[PDB]
């Protein structure tokens, strides 16, 4: 099977993922170049769902020039019945990669972190707060992480929504959501890449889990490691008071991401 986007024909190699009314396909152009095409069926979409998709496309388009840490969007076709997005094809999403890895190299960990910080920082510059960061939002493209989405349009699974990365300020006001909320979530991804688990993975009851995230009395454990800077980064990221939590610009000037070994 094949598909057409703005006159250009693409052969379907395989379907990478599915989620809701969305499907991602690995495809080839006439010159045998690989792309990932995202197909959205708008035949059952309401005006709330339509506006989410339009907002995500616009931001991905705007941010293209600003950073190479944002997944590339080469073309798109939009009608009343469907959406086609011609994007770069990555090797694997971060979540799938994390589940497969028995141990993460320290160097790989730092390089990925820098990519995450640069990607998130760029969105922040335009006034966008993701508020829903998790490993699945990142794609590995040639040993470089890139941000896939702004957590608005839809969630996809390779061919269940975790609360393990949720910042305290979100649960408290049930606005306090700020660029610092993303620091907590990025902090949780780094924590997982360091200790093999999210800061609150252990508590099974989701209500107890949510209560532990917002409780200063509940203390997050930070076992000692050879990278003292990494330990500091973690602790600065996972401060429950957003006002006391470190910022992305500050993180980019930290020893952990600027100084190796
Ligand atoms: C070979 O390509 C893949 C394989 C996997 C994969 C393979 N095994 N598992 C478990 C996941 C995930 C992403 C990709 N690549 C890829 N490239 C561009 C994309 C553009 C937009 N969205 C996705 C995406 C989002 N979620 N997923 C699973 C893929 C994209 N995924």
């Amino acid at each position: 099977q094949s598909m057409s986007v703005k006159g250009r024909i693409y052969s379907i190699l395989k379907q990478i993922g599915s989620g809701g009314s969305s499907k991602v396909f690995q495809v080839l152009n006439e010159k045998k170049q690989i792309y990932a095409i995202k197909y959205v069926n708008l035949e059952e979409a309401d005006n709330q769902t339509l506006d989410s998709y339009r907002n995500e496309i616009a931001y991905l388009n705007k941010l293209q020039q600003h950073s190479d840490k944002i997944i590339r969007l080469y073309d798109y076709e939009i009608t009343d019945q469907y959406i086609y997005m011609v994007m770069e094809c990555g090797n694997i999403d971060l979540n799938s990669w994390l589940k497969k890895k028995k141990s993460i190299d320290p160097w790989e960990r730092k390089s990925y972190w820098k990519n995450m910080l640069e990607a998130v920082h760029t969105i922040h510059q335009h006034g966008i707060v993701h508020s829903d960061l998790k490993p699945a939002n990142f794609l590995i493209v040639d040993g470089m992480l890139k941000l896939i989405d702004f957590g608005i349009a839809n969630q996809m699974q390779p061919d269940v929504g975790t609360v393990n990365y949720m910042p305290p300020e979100a649960i408290k006001d049930m606005s306090k959501i700020s660029p610092k909320s993303d620091v907590w979530s990025l902090g949780c991804i780094l924590y997982y890449m360091t200790y093999g688990k999210t800061p609150f993975q252990q508590i099974i009851n989701q209500i107890s889990k949510l209560h532990a995230i917002i409780d200063p009395n509940h203390e997050i454990e930070f076992p000692d490691i050879p990278e003292k800077d990494l330990q500091d980064v973690l602790k600065c990221c996972l401060k429950r008071d957003p006002k006391q939590r470190i910022s992305i610009p500050e993180l980019l000037a930290h020893p952990y991401v600027q100084i190796q070994t």
